[PDB]
């Protein structure tokens, strides 16, 4: 009721769409919706192609009949293929009977989603992640994970937002939306790529402070307010992400529920940043949590 | 390498089993396997009853027609009912086509499982919990969550280990196995109930220290070793469970993968208990985490 546990969405509706896609001996995960399978285009790369592939040229050598698509051990015959940015669309001869109501959405930095981690078309586990401000995710992914998807569920409709492509040297992860456009500055090639410096997701820290208040932990409230501009300028000095107008908007329901204005909570956070945690804790921890969204708090705390 | 997240089992095989069970104005969740629906017996209760319910009496006072079972928006027909401890078994006349392979297990304290949180028969979220040494679980359960289940998945077999009954005043949770026997000293009546004192699950803290090493977080390591007995003396002083030789053996794979002997890792943990974490974090946490088992770590980190 107030465990503030990271909670994933139930994965069944996505489990019902996971397939494997093979070229030669390279097998990736794909997403089967209606009569189309979406997967990372680099399923077509050999070891020698991967360092700087010419995807257009590599694809020229591929026919429908070189792609093995399987649902478990059942083959789906490919009847068409095209490349859209960094994903392959394979048209197949069978419409997925388990296709949920779905959309493809591009998530915003700081938003969260569930990841269904899959190996050889086979679901291994589900966890919740945030899209960091530098457009990486702190996932958990082994060899074989590429094509695993991230999603949100809204009353029976699955919003697909992420497909996995890459691990960076820092151990973080990078990927695309379901139209194949990378989040952040990354490219699908076998190089060491550097992420921007990561920042704290301010909007989620504020959600967490609201959640603390809702559960009666409110020692850190002060009597002051701030302007949004002033707060944002101070936030950046502490490696906190500035608030957007969307962020202020989504804290509105939590503001209404506690009666504490968004900018009063910002002024309370501002004092915690400047004065430190005093020694004390909040909902148990001396660490401020930044991967609980306003929506997550609303969903699991009121 | 992998990264490291609190990971639940894909919940699809359990979502296909969830139904809604109503008796009077009480609605909760049931689990529909073959031609039986399992749910918490106190669906049969109205308000007065709930303080000192005589369940045998209450159950003989019901007929099959009093039980409204719904799968989606299709009423199932109840043709039979019995009671097994705190669980009600409703025989229906239609078998569940999505019934997975399953068994019913009673887990030991320290073991983890996934919880599919449900409301009105509808899956809402999934998360990973551990059975605490005081037989509570730290979940996120609200009104309407009763009948939600916990489970592990073992090679396409679902092991059901938990059904949800109660929130304690402290905000932790209590429930039964699928045989209807409570974990811990709790009772299904409408009263405020305290738990015994909790302890930290030491074998899990060690597994998580191994996960930290595998993911490149090493500051807490030291050159020392301890005996198992001396480790246990200190552990028990700090309210940590004793580590058995069986625990040592189960950490073997992670020991091998990292080249850190179990009793070396115990010396690290002893220094963390005595000296604290001195402002640093491990895998982003400022507290020692005890809700990953050795198997959880192995399965996730190779
Ligand atoms: C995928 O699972 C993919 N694996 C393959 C494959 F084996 C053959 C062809 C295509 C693909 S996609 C994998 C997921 C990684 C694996 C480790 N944890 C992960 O999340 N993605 C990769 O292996 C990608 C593949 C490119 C998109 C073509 N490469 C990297 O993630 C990668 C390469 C790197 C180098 O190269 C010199 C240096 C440092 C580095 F951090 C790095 N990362
Ligand atoms: C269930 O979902 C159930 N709800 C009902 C119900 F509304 C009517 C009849 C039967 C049931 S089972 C719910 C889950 C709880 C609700 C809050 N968060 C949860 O996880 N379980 C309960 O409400 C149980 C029911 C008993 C088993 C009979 N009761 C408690 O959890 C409960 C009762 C408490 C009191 O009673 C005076 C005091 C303090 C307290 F913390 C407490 N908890």
């Amino acid at each position: 009721g107030s465990g503030f546990r990271k909670m994933a969405f139930p994965s069944g509706k996505v489990e019902g769409c996971m397939v494997q896609v093979t070229c030669g001996t390279t097998t990736l995960n794909g997403l089967w919706l209606d009569d189309v399978v979406y997967c990372p285009r680099h399923v077509i790369c050999t070891s020698e192609d991967m360092l700087n592939p010419n995807y257009e040229d590599l694809l020229i050598r591929k026919s429908n009949h070189n792609f093995l698509v399987q649902a478990g051990n059942v083959q789906l015959r490919v009847i068409g293929h095209s490349m859209q940015n960094c994903v392959l669309k394979l048209k197949v001869d069978t419409a997925n009977p388990k296709t949920p109501k779905y959309k493809f959405v591009r998530i915003q930095p700081g938003q969260t989603f569930s990841v269904l981690a899959c190996y050889n078309g086979s679901p291994s586990g589900v966890y919740q992640c945030a899209m960091r401000p530098n457009f990486t995710i702190k996932g958990s992914f082994l060899n074989g994970s590429c094509g695993s998807v991230g999603f949100n569920i809204d009353y029976d409709c699955v919003s697909f937002c992420y497909m996995h492509h890459m691990e960076l040297p820092t151990g973080v992860h990078a990927g695309t939306d379901l139209e194949g456009n990378f989040y952040g500055p990354f490219v699908d090639r076998q190089t060491a790529q550097a992420a921007g410096t990561d920042t704290t997701i301010t909007v989620n820290v504020l959600a967490w402070l609201y959640a603390a208040v809702i559960n009666g932990d409110r020692w850190f409230l002060n009597r002051f307010t701030t302007t949004l501009n002033d707060f944002n300028l101070v936030a950046m000095k502490y490696n906190y992400e500035p608030l957007t107008q969307d962020h202020v908007d989504i804290l509105g329901p939590l503001s209404a529920q506690t009666g504490i204005a968004v900018l009063d909570m910002c002024a309370s956070l501002k004092e915690l940043l400047q004065n430190g945690m005093n020694g004390r804790t909040i909902l148990g921890s001396a660490l401020l949590e930044d991967e609980f969204t306003p929506f997550d708090v609303v969903r699991q705390c009121s």
